[PDB]
């Protein structure tokens, strides 16, 4: 078969998981999407010449039980950690994230990509230099998307994927 990416999107409740994963599956931007719904999508798509699948799992934060959250990210290959320019809060549970996924691995190379999403909306409580300061600390690339209109969005899932490849490589 062709190469699969398992990547996983997490981060806060409302900062734009499910719209930035239809966006890329989907090509098209959703007003509403039920806030409860965890759901895996995959797409076929074409990486710097590469044929390959996108498996897309668009988490929705606590499960049935915590054995399924400790699963899907010792399975998982690629992290997109998105939080919401205008959502502090978002922002600072990045941390939580950065730290659950290496601990459930138990690794320190765990390739992710740093979301900045909603960048439509000039209304904003975190800056990109914060963001990018934060980014620095973690040695992964960060992105400002928009969900809306879809700036950023391919290079966010396929900047993860770049990452995995160099993981893969050592
Ligand atoms: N303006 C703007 N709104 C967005 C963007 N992405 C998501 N939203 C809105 O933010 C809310 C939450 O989005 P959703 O995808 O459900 O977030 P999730 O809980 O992280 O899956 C919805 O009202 C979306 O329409 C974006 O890039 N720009
Ligand atoms: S679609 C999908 C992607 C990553 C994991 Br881990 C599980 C399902
Ligand atoms: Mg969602």
């Amino acid at each position: 078969g062709m190469t699969e990416y398992k990547l996983v999107v997490v981060g806060a409740v409302g900062v734009g998981k499910s719209a930035l994963t239809i966006q890329l599956i989907q090509n098209h931007f959703v007003d509403e999407y039920d806030p409860t719904i965890e759901d895996c999508y995959r797409k076929q798509v074409v990486i710097d010449g590469e044929t390959c699948l996108l498996d897309i799992l668009d988490t929705a934060g606590q499960e049935e039980y915590s054995a399924m959250r400790d699963q899907y990210m010792r399975t998982g290959e690629g992290f997109l950690c998105v939080f919401a320019i205008n959502n502090t809060k978002s922002f600072e549970d990045i941390h939580h994230y950065r730290e659950q996924i290496k601990r459930v691995k138990d690794s320190e190379d765990v390739p992710m990509v740093l979301v900045g999403n909603k960048s439509d909306l000039p209304s904003r409580t975190v800056d990109t230099k914060q963001a990018q300061d934060l980014a620095r600390s973690y040695g992964i690339p960060f992105i400002e998307t928009s969900a809306k209109t879809r700036q950023g969005v391919d290079d966010a899932f396929y900047t993860l994927v770049r990452e995995i490849r160099k993981h893969k490589e050592k």
